[PDB]
């Protein structure tokens, strides 16, 4: 059977999509800060609310893909939407509502693409879906590594040779043409995926449901752009969703043994996403303003970084360490506590950066060993949401999304005013946040290690 | 079966009791030194004799709880006695006999409460009593951590805002209201524990035995207060009990193979409690006078300690390391020698403190890594008294109690005269004691490692 | 059965052959640089093309030994040819075509000797041939260690006592008399090997095939000497063979699942031989010009090295670490990635050399810990060519041979002009190459670790 | 059965004998150097020849104990002889022939005591003789630790309070009274050992054989004293015995497969005893002249050593590490190579001593970590002589004895003239020998690791 070839086609279009998205993510925070005139305290909250929307969007799109429309065409619909989003990013305007419209289109497109691509990957292998998903996630990592290394250098190079604006928007065009390369790749190789489909893909398209989801997608783009623009609207929406999550838990508390364990596991999940969201927010600003991009090994100049390419170390270390864990596992929710400790030593790595290297900017090795620890923790604490316990799955998804925004306000603890360009004075606020955050992660380690007898009670 | 809920009620009242006791223990030595005018050489011996009485008191109370009175009501009787004790602590007097009366009431109350709470925990699960006891000890640790972090800060804060006296006595009132919160919690949830009882709890109360134990408790409070007040009385009582222990051993030597192994295991037990008692006595004084409470990680100010809150690191590290040992044990009285070595490296940690940090006061990280080692040793050498071999159980209990006092006189090797306020000059005596104590613990490591062939002979 | 004794005789003649060859290899690069007037950029390429010819020569000789002539007499023919080669090396001339003729004779002699000696070692044990081959490779290592320690010291000593020329040519005579000692040893003990033979050894010699291979050997010596002399001829031949390897792969791509895994394993093989060839080329020059041969341990003078004796650390560490791996393996193409990482840390060892020791010349411990890492990697990534998948075996052999030359041009990245005798200025170019090469090996580690899911797909 | 009690009586008399012997050994080298006027180059050779005689003496005594006389009475005869020896040591004379007579009496007494005590320990348990021998060796270690800590301090104290002579001779009287305490202990508890005996102990004493062994013992005392006195006589005797060992090997080479493996194992045995003998010879002189006896841990004065008490670290570390190996072995002649490497790092510890501490005298921690490594190697390479292959057992015993003397001449590489009292100038010769000896031990590690395929061939 050539089910491997159907898996190759979906892996190719998925690789190019993650190419487009992560080539955009590595630059979006620097884009709001440098090109746009946003102060970092607002760019942190705007990206964080957008990260929450992007994270919880696949739930709606995954249900639309198998119950309302076809999984194949809903994935293609989200791909074309993401094409519109990155093409909206590439027009040279200083308009806030322009980027906000592009970010809302990105939210809807991600939600309609990602879960359906992973859905039919499950469909192809009917249970070695784990074997396919491993190669699937590997193609995702190598594609995001290419983009996160490429699009920031395109930004630097195009701005250097062509002045001021063309850099950022050429990199966003690179994300757009990456989506179009994957769509052209799909238009050529869709024959293998034609056999495996969703429940509605057996039948032709329903234009009622198509017009419904298209008008709702536009209505969802407007809703997401307004949530991003006005920060106070994002706060009330996060608070209302927080009361909703607290409601679902207390409502189910009324029944209820063993769910208190999942409740605890959800509490730690919120703590975890406050740490992991930091590496995209304040750590990016820290790398932008307080890291010497001059990378030299043992006194020899190799290259000079671009502060966005640092985020490419998250996929790299994943591909470096995921085989390490496999063999090391060969030769139990307490592995949360291990991730808490590894996140702690990662923040303490950034606090260490203050000691050894002081010029206003710490060394660049800080980013390497840092992302090593962060990705290591992320490696061994990811997938806990899949092992929960249906109605609670929503509460977990919303809780994780809310924690993306809450981590964004935690990054505001190290927000630098835009009148402070001295890196000698911006280093304290960064190292202070990271040091006390590492203390908070050691606290979380103590919490999970002390609460382990509760977990062993529940088994 | 909801036997879990009966276990939750006893765990709640036990947590609040250990809350009261350890909120009092963390401050009692500093209370005798700072508020009361005791020189440290006397405060060391008075607490050490009180620690001996508190340690061997559960033997009498555990027998009274199942043979004379009801285990439930004897536990409640000890709880009300401990309420009187901490309420006696909270009245603002500089009277020595006031604190001594409170400490004697504490001895009787601990003896009548602790073994009966643990007794009916055994009763509830009739043999997963190990599973219950693990969650039981976990609730004990988290409650003592709260108190040992809270009551010293209450002392600092209330003294800062209200002058001189109210601080210490408010913290002792916090211990008292903690006992009352647990008693109110018991008065509401005693329905679950009503089914499981002792042998006399099947029958109503006997007022003859009640009047006997109440008059004897008062007579025991007077006896304990007099043992504490006059140090020479405590010496003769320890010596007579020492001759008694030596008597029981030689009397049983007359018979007698394999008991010589328990005799050796009792000898090491005496050595061990001389080390572990030190961390409550001289290490507290050392933290009071020669540790910089300014806690900063990598050059960032987090907080400033209170020298009593350092003892909260003993329960913390226990909850941190008891899961570590579990997995590390997955992937034999010689584990005594391991504890000897870990105690040794703990004393050598405090000796190291002299080198790196000298301002008159060593760094505060000394307390962290120290209590890590001490609790680690305590972790892997606790419970050896439960595996002995009945008549010898008394000799082991008395030997361990006597060793609490002997460790108190060992702490007098580093007793500072009260005319020496220069920390530059109080650092030598502390570091010298801790360094030669670490040498003594390495000697004990050599002893147990060399005597292991005797142990293998006995199996 | 005394098959052990037949194995001892072939092991003795093999030991003396590797004695001759490695006593010549350790000096050949220094011979082209110091005695001959070659600039290092040419001596690197000439040796590298010769290393490619020597590496792929056993394929032709192994087929001639069992299909055309007798394995015993073809091995003896190659031994006598190698005798002529080293005797050609020992005549004192500054003639380029003299050394080139000697090197071509060495290529033909190695090809006709080595695979047939190993072939009849397989013949003797018909499957404990692994047990014999382990002792076989051990005798090879100890013999090469003797020569690589002896012949460079003979060069130093004879030049010191006898002027200028006699040193290098006496060491090449030592290689020649070493071949003659093994041939005399064979002429005495060939009775044991007379029973075990090849397919033609059952029958007497065919003089047609003998005259064919002798005229072709002379024609092969001329072809090899011309490939070595003119560098541009070596480039075109490597390029044509590269197109041939690319041809074989694409031709077999037309069919073809699982061969893509061997294709990937061939790609890494090319990368690996670019690293391992470096230790014979630039590392030799680095040891010649930027390593303090004064070897002192903890401030005590032991000896002063000769820069060629450093290559004797490759066999030494092999015999030191091959038992280590055996027990460590007791108590999966990803072991390529492990070798990539160990090669990386080996190059970073040489980059470290710049920091600690600067006098123009780094310490000599650099060579020790370096060759430890290089031989460790070589240890755990050797033998992958034997596990391939017949027609592709040629493509793998040619690819590895081509990579020997490509590693030689990579060594030209650190080629020093002959007008630059200041070691203070030759240290940068060496340390810079080794540091960026270590970066390239970390890149290869990331490649193999990320591509591992492809390997697990193929099993 | 109370066979344990018979084992306790022999363990008590054995403990007191090793008490006497090691209380004498720790001082004998310093006695020849300090009290007697021997230059160290002669005291090294005299002790080394005496160590050879003491090592090979148990062979004759063990055969006399079970074939000629009774094992019990031959052991008692050797005990009374050793009593005469140490009593001969305790008379205050500067006479060379006095000490030589005492040393010869020690050789005969050790030979007649030690193997028979161990022989009837085998007799008592008829195969848990391993369990008995472990407790047996433990009693030996703890007794030698007491003596090696006691008798050097007796020497220091008695010389300080009583002038000049009484110190050394009081410590030798301590060794004598230690033998007499064990003999008095035996005279009281010999009832248990009366049941278990040798083959002749069934029958009464034979006065012919008694007079034979007594006259031969006196003749052996004269022969040993003359071998010790004139160094050239010791050389010729060692050379003749060396030719004898070489003879036995070549004579057995004439037959002979697998014995070549024991031949190799004997070669390494000679190398090993050259290293281990060093720690009693030059390391003692080094500790006497170039080690600061001031022992302080982390800046606190504990005590000041006596340079002979350093040898008590050999039994201590054995009792510390023999349990370590047991558990570490739970969770193959190549363990020779491991001992070679551990001996190497031990010599490199002493070479390290030159770097950190220079006042003319290195730190005292050098002796601690040194003897840790030496005893560790000794731990895991002892007992290889018991696993040989009868007629060769003699060759192995003589080879090990000869290597004791050869190690004594190796110690003469660091012999200091008696006109050089400056420790600033005696430190180089010691550190130079130890550093190049560590290099020699690394060479031995390479030898055994490279020769391991020969060992695997023989199994």
């Amino acid at each position: 059977v050539s089910k491997t070839h159907s898996f190759m086609t979906v892996s190719l279009i998925e690789l190019w999509e993650r190419f487009g998205y992560y080539g955009m993510q590595a630059l979006i925070v620097y884009f709001m800060v440098q090109r746009l005139g946003f102060d970092d305290s607002r760019a942190n909250l705007v990206w964080s609310a957008c990260a929450a929307l992007i994270y919880v969007s696949p739930a709606i799109g995954g249900w639309v893909g198998d119950k309302i429309l076809g999984t194949k065409r809903t994935m293609l619909l989200g791909a074309g939407i993401l094409s519109v989003g990155y093409a909206l990013m590439t027009v040279p305007t200083e308009n806030t509502w322009f980027m906000f419209s592009a970010l809302g289109v990105i939210v809807v497109g991600n939600g309609l693409f990602k879960p359906n691509a992973g859905n039919l990957v499950r469909k192809i292998y009917e249970s070695k879906i784990d074997s396919a998903f491993t190669i699937y996630y590997m193609a995702v990592n190598v594609g995001s590594t290419f983009s996160m290394l490429l699009t920031p250098w395109i930004k630097d190079y195009v701005n250097a040779q062509y002045g001021n604006e063309f850099g950022w928007h050429a990199a966003f065009a690179v994300c757009c043409v990456g989506i179009l390369v994957g769509l052209g790749n799909y238009a050529l190789m869709h024959k293998s995926l034609a056999n495996y489909g969703s429940e509605p893909d057996t039948r032709p398209v329903n234009k009622k449901s198509l017009a419904i989801v298209l008008a709702l997608a536009a209505l969802s783009v407007v809703a997401s752009a307004i949530i991003l623009e006005y920060e106070d609207v994002a706060r009330v929406f996060v608070y209302a969703a927080g009361v909703a999550v607290l409601g679902i838990f207390f409502h189910l508390i009324r029944t209820r043994a063993g769910l208190i364990a999942a409740l605890i596991l959800t509490v730690q999940t919120v703590f975890f996403f406050i740490f992991y969201q930091q590496m995209s927010t304040s750590l990016a600003l820290f790398a932008l303003r307080n890291v010497d991009w001059d990378f030299q090994v043992f006194g020899t100049h190799l290259w000079t970084w671009s502060p966005a390419q640092f985020q490419a170390l998250n996929p790299i270390w994943i591909m470096v360490l995921s085989p390490v864990l496999a063999w090391s596992y060969s030769w139990i929710a307490a592995k949360f506590a291990l991730g808490f400790a590894v996140v702690a030593i990662g923040f303490f790595i950034y606090g260490f950066a203050g000691q050894f290297a002081v010029n206003g900017k710490t060394s660049s090795w800080v980013m390497i060993w840092g992302y090593a620890s962060y990705s290591l923790g992320e490696l061994l604490v990811s997938g806990l949401g899949l092992a929960m316990i249906g109605f609670m799955m929503g509460a977990y998804f919303v809780a994780s999304g809310i924690s993306q925004y809450l981590g964004g306000v935690v990054a505001n603890f190290a927000s630098v005013p835009q009148d402070l360009v001295d890196p000698l004075q911006t280093l304290p606020v960064y190292t202070n946040l990271f040091n006390k955050l590492g203390v908070a992660a050691v606290v979380c380690t103590i919490i999970a290690l002390a609460v382990l007898p509760l977990m062993r009670r529940l088994t």
